[PDB]
């Protein structure tokens, strides 16, 4: 992709609320959340454990649209 996704920066257990340390930015396939909502996910609740360097998806979040 050139697009960049919100990718775990380690393992986020599940019911975890995110925070900033949790999400790094990475040019991925498939392409997930977008890096640019990385401010808006902050105290966001994961409905599954995410491990090291998974790509975090709409899905996964939740409460999240965009």
């Amino acid at each position: 992709m050139a697009q960049a996704s919100v990718v775990a920066n380690q393992l986020i257990p599940i019911n975890t609320m995110l925070t900033l340390v949790m999400m790094r930015s990475e040019v991925v396939t498939p392409v997930g959340i977008p890096a640019e909502d990385i401010p808006r996910l902050v105290s966001m609740q994961v409905n599954r454990a995410v491990p090291l360097g998974t790509t975090l998806m709409p899905d996964m979040v939740k409460g999240y649209a965009a």
